[PDB]
């Protein structure tokens, strides 16, 4: 219950050599967190500013390591708990994770279980891409979901599957569908448009799209604007708002305050809510769920 | 042998309802064209600029019709031959492909077969991404690979496989990995780089980095910044480089200058050069060998 804190992110969740490692250190902070808890975590493909925008969700300049090359940046995945800005009592974490599609990795294997551990910990799961939502990226949607449920496994009175959020980086097409004008949420719904008809494939379309608007409660899409522009963007964090496309500082605003006035706590299968205890349970539970036994 | 006679595009292959259908009035003019052909094929997700980057090679302004909402643009396969800027008695053929992942089609299969295609006809085949190489975009490439030859089969004294080219768009990183800088040549190498090792998985990475190495004779990769800017995105076609980004206007230039002087004639299995009529041969062998039995 103490005062504000946690300076910084610290990894949850190590990733060395295919090897998926719970960090002591944070399972010893977590058990110390008795305050129920609203997990938000992000996932996309790497290099897609997703620690960046994290941070808004943080309000500092400066928190999860951020990297400016064409190299992956942040590895594993990352915690950073802090007091809820709309609801008292409350603890924010908030979860950075280790980019998808890092070709230097080469390992689609390990990105799966990043992005269901991610999943598994959230109360709202952000799924961060650039200008458009694509098949491929449903698609792997799709797939990290029903790995979800086997991993439950190996551990409907209003469910405990986490909320869903899809961010748009570097918008910058006009975002209007058959001649008639679309909003974000809108365009989302679209997207997840199932097939009026019938057919061995017909159907194999919507299956995914099923599943996804199944499997999560609650759904939103949140458009931004390249942030500064080029040049400036390896500098983007000590950059204040000034410099900032006003769009961009507009559109996370609004999506800050979507998440600190929607995310739902983070409850068990059971209807009990989530605290630091039992989310350091919930690691483990899963890390060692995952390797070992397939 | 006409005088420069190809007003503007026209769809090669009709892509309907998971139908891919020759367009006759295309074919007409193919068995019309009998100089030696260098074919360049783009492709990648849809929505990443294709069309107008297909132009800048044909030295118009306008020409492959382009799209500025979140709906796909240009469906099935297009072509434009048009002079050869540096070979006379020479014809570049164009060829604007529809863009992979849209999520209204939600059609993985047919999104094989346009990207195969594409590589089939190509003597240069150019694969446009946003941002960065990803090793989805990587494996995808591998696998219409692959799906390469077994469609040839249904149909090594120096090849006529196509060279290959990987465009990077609204690039906004800084290019450089482990602490020392990298050229795009380098960075698409640096993808591209095997496992000095072995292992069940230490192969199954470097497994696809063979194969693309191995089926593309030639390699090159080109960053390209983006154009203008958001809000005026939508109507670069009018805008003439004056308004645009001056870096931009230099990377296309040292791209048409790469193409125009390295693109090589297109080769049947045999040596012998292929011009219209072979051409109009090949579209109708694929596209009649896609369909039909498996
Ligand atoms: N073009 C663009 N760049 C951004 C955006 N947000 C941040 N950046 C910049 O892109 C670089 C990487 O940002 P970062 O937040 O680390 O992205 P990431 O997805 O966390 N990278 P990784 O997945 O590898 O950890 C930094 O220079 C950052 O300032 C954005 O919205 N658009
Ligand atoms: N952000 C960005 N937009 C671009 C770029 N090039 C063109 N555009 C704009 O993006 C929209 C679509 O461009 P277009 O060339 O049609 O892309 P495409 O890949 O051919 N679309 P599709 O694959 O659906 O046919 C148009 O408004 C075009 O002016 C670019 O490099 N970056
Ligand atoms: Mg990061
Ligand atoms: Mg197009």
């Amino acid at each position: 219950a103490s005062e504000i804190h946690m300076t910084g992110p610290m990894c949850l969740i190590e990733n060395t050599n295919g090897r998926l490692m719970a960090n002591p250190e944070a399972l010893k902070i977590l058990s110390a967190i008795t305050q129920p808890m609203v997990v938000v975590a992000i996932v996309g493909l790497y290099r897609t500013g997703k620690s960046y925008l994290m941070n808004k969700l943080a309000g500092k300049k400066k928190g999860f390591s951020l990297g400016s090359t064409v190299q992956s940046h942040t590895k594993g995945i990352w915690m950073w708990c802090v007091p809820h800005p709309k609801k008292p009592g409350h603890i924010l974490v908030l979860l950075d994770t280790e980019g998808l599609g890092d070709v230097e990795k080469g390992d689609n294997q390990n990105d799966s279980w990043i992005f269901a551990l991610a999943v598994l910990l959230s109360s709202t799961f952000v799924y961060n891409s650039i200008g458009t939502i694509n098949q491929q990226a449903m698609d792997q949607l799709y797939y990290v979901t029903e790995l979800t449920h086997r991993i439950r496994s190996k551990s409907d009175f209003v469910s405990f599957f986490p909320d869903f959020v899809w961010t748009l980086r570097d918008f910058s097409l006009d975002l209007e569908a058959d001649g008639q004008p679309l909003t974000p949420d809108e365009y989302l719904t679209y997207s997840l448009k199932l097939k009026k008809g019938t057919s061995q494939k017909d159907e194999t379309f919507n299956l995914p799209r099923l599943c996804i608007r199944k499997f999560f409660p609650k759904k939103k899409c949140f458009v931004f604007d390249r942030p500064v522009h080029r040049r400036k963007l390896a500098q983007l964090e000590k950059l204040q708002d000034e410099e900032l496309d006003p769009e961009f500082v507009q559109q996370v605003a609004d999506f800050c305050s979507y998440i600190f006035s929607n995310s739902k706590t983070k409850t068990l299968s059971g209807g009990i809510q989530v605290n630091g205890p039992r989310l350091e349970s919930l690691v483990l539970t899963y890390v060692n769920a995952i390797s070992s036994g397939d």
